[PDB]
């Protein structure tokens, strides 16, 4: 399987959220942020890349966010616990950002793999 990683980047206790901009069945929706690892890349490599790219922040990379979700037949979407180096997070691929609490997450609008990590999220944002 192709992974693709993605990031729970969690900062002054709220959690990042990105609204994709696309494709069509996905634009409007809310994920973490990630994606593809590449060949010869570490899940670390792959997720500190995206997430520059993506975000214009350097992370660090720390402890999975609950479990492997089967993306489809080729992919498996893998997320990690990630925090803030240097960096304020902007949305130069998404069409939006939200940092949010534990009481907001089972209320997004979530494409439909990441609401698996839903109860995960709450926990890691509770207490
Ligand atoms: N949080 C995420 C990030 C990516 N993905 C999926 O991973 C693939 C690659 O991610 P990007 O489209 O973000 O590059 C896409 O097919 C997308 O649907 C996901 O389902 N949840």
């Amino acid at each position: 399987k192709q992974i693709v990683v993605a990031g729970a980047l969690i900062s002054r206790g709220t959690l990042l959220v990105a609204q994709r901009d696309r494709p069509a069945e996905l634009a409007g929706l809310w994920e973490l942020p990630g994606g593809k690892v590449t060949p010869g890349e570490s899940d670390a490599d792959a997720l500190a890349r995206e997430l520059r790219e993506e975000l214009g922040v350097d992370v660090a990379v720390g402890e999975r966010l609950g479990a492997d979700v089967a993306l489809n037949d080729a992919m498996t979407l893998r997320a990690y616990r990630v925090t803030l180096r240097s960096g304020s997070p902007h949305p130069h691929d998404h069409r939006a950002l939200r940092w949010v609490g534990a009481d907001e997450i089972d209320g997004l609008a979530w494409v439909p793999a990441d609401r698996a990590w839903v109860p995960d999220l709450v926990a890691a944002l509770s207490g």
